[PDB]
């Protein structure tokens, strides 16, 4: 009763149902049975007793069954809720890719007016903002340098009422956090509006503060291509205009000389040096992608492109990064302060590869001769249609999203596919009235994804409201290739990207060519 209660408040048929099918009539899961489950349902590659044991040794609560190499319903569950049963591939949650290719081969985690905490017009600026981004994995940061009093350069949003901060104060912060989240290179995109004197001051602060972390001299060799994230480990590079501009600073720009976009070389041999990087607004970028998709792509193979939000985004809202990534753009800057699907997607992408901040682009986007163009799809390696079926079974302990009262959520789930325009899709379950503890949907959806190497799957849970707009409850974005198959739990994050302790979705995923 009070036994039954807890034993009832804690009673997940879907789980039972699942154990049964795998366990058949037995009360436990023998290795043999477990392995079968891993192989047939969880579609594991390394499927084999070796793994089956690891799971048991890891997750089986019972000493008997543990010792006897068996799994109980409980252990089944524990596994299912563990990092091993996460829909986001536990293997992808550690640097596991080739970190030896030129920077231009990786998508880099970048931010826009990083010093900013809110809007672009009158919001506050803060070192905290750089700390948060760095903590969220960001690698490329933006500093808007302006002359300040007492000959101390400051950082704020030029021509607006945004709060100010000190360039040096910011450098220290960057100094301390640059590598907390990753050992990979950090790029400082300087936007210099400083008098030559103050520029000299900056240069000093840079060396004085960054000291040996600061990369102020080209790498030995590193002649025809940008160095790789590896060769640049634990270093901080500068990006800006290179010779109004004092040599002290200018001399510091080595691999990221800020340039005005010329055009895409194609109608010739070159255009921009590998060490030249152009920036494009969200608008201009779309244009070039619309007209010269392959143009860009091929360009982005050996060069780094930066893209930032359209000027009308004074609310610091963000655009969809996918569109840019689809063009091979690597430094897609967003307002990291952002809650919203855009950052949700952005941070899900970068969750991959151990969250080191550098994610290797697909091969076709690393092929200088590619004929790819996400806007004009033709047969090619990138073309690999797949069938995705996601069953939204139930949800567990959905967080009571900020209701100024004692009402119960009326959850519903949205599953979206982000990728090339053609693959983009979205579907939703029905609403479950007044249930956040254990809503049960048991609904399934199917998607056809033609260019999976560019897709991401997003799970979003909303608190339905007849009247007003539904409250966001939680979300999770998994890159296509990190999407684990079978029975898994989706671990929901807050709008701030925070991990909700017991908030999950239990789903069943299958991907078939
Ligand atoms: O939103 P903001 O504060 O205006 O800055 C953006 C842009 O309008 C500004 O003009 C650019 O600098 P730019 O004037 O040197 O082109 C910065 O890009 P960039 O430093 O990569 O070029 C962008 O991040
Ligand atoms: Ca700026
Ligand atoms: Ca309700
Ligand atoms: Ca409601």
């Amino acid at each position: 009763e009070i036994e039954t209660f807890y034993k009832m408040l804690t009673q997940r048929a879907e789980i039972d149902r699942a154990f049964e099918e795998a366990a058949g009539s037995a009360e436990t899961l023998s290795v043999e049975r477990l392995v079968t489950f891993l192989q047939h349902q969880q579609r594991e590659e390394e499927a084999g007793p070796a793994l089956a044991l690891s799971l048991i040794e890891r997750y089986e609560p019972s000493e008997t069954a543990k010792a006897q190499r068996q799994m109980t319903k409980d252990g089944f569950l524990m596994y299912l809720l563990s990092a091993d049963g996460n829909a986001f591939s536990l293997a992808h949650r550690r640097v596991y890719q080739d970190m030896d290719q030129p920077l231009s081969h990786y998508l880099v985690s970048s931010s826009h007016n990083t010093y900013l905490l809110e809007d672009q017009l009158t919001g506050p600026s803060s070192t905290e903002a750089y700390i948060r981004a760095l903590c969220k994995g960001c690698r490329c940061l933006e500093l808007d340098c302006w002359d300040g009093p007492n000959q101390e350069p400051i950082i704020y949003h030029g021509y607006t009422f945004t709060s100010k901060i000190l360039f040096c104060d910011v450098l220290r912060a960057i100094r301390d956090y640059a590598f907390k989240a990753s050992p990979y290179p950090v790029i400082l995109s300087l936007e210099n509006h400083c008098s030559l004197e103050q520029q000299r001051v900056m240069a000093r602060h840079l060396r004085a503060i960054l000291g040996p972390i600061l990369l102020d001299q080209p790498l030995d060799g590193v002649t025809t291509s940008l160095p790789s994230p590896e060769q640049l480990k634990g270093k901080i590079l500068l990006k800006g205009k290179k010779l109004k501009l004092v040599p002290e600073l200018s001399d510091m720009i080595i691999y990221c000389k800020s340039v005005h976009f010329g055009g895409f070389s194609s109608p010739g041999t070159s255009g921009q040096a590998f060490y030249e990087m152009a920036s494009f607004s969200e608008s201009r970028a779309l244009r070039l992608l619309q007209e010269s998709g392959n143009g860009f792509v091929r360009h982005n193979v050996s060069c780094l492109s930066r893209i930032y939000p359209a000027g009308w985004r004074t609310d610091s809202s963000n655009y969809s990064p996918v569109e840019m990534w689809n063009g091979g753009c690597q430094i897609v800057a967003l307002n990291f302060q952002t809650p919203g699907p855009e950052m949700d997607v952005y941070l899900g992408c970068f969750q991959d590869n151990g969250g080191c901040g550098y994610v290797l682009k697909p091969a076709f986007l690393r092929d200088p001769n590619t004929t790819f163009n996400s806007r004009a799809l033709t047969q090619g390696p990138w073309w690999r249609p797949e069938r995705l079926r996601v069953r939204i079974i139930s949800g567990q302990q959905l967080p009571k999203v900020n209701k100024n009262k004692n009402s119960i959520v009326d959850p519903k789930v949205i599953v979206e596919i982000h990728g090339v325009g053609r693959d983009t899709g979205s579907r939703q379950t029905a609403v479950i009235t007044n249930n956040g503890f254990n809503p049960r949907w048991d609904m399934e959806f199917e998607f056809e994804v033609t260019v999976p190497d560019l897709a991401l799957v997003r799970f979003m849970v909303e608190d339905y409201d007849s009247s007003s707009k539904n409250d966001f409850i939680g979300q999770s974005t998994i890159p296509w290739n990190s999407l684990k198959q079978g029975y898994r739990h989706v671990h929901l994050l807050s709008k701030n990207g925070d991990q909700h302790p017991s908030a999950t979705l239990f789903v069943k995923i299958s991907i078939q060519d």
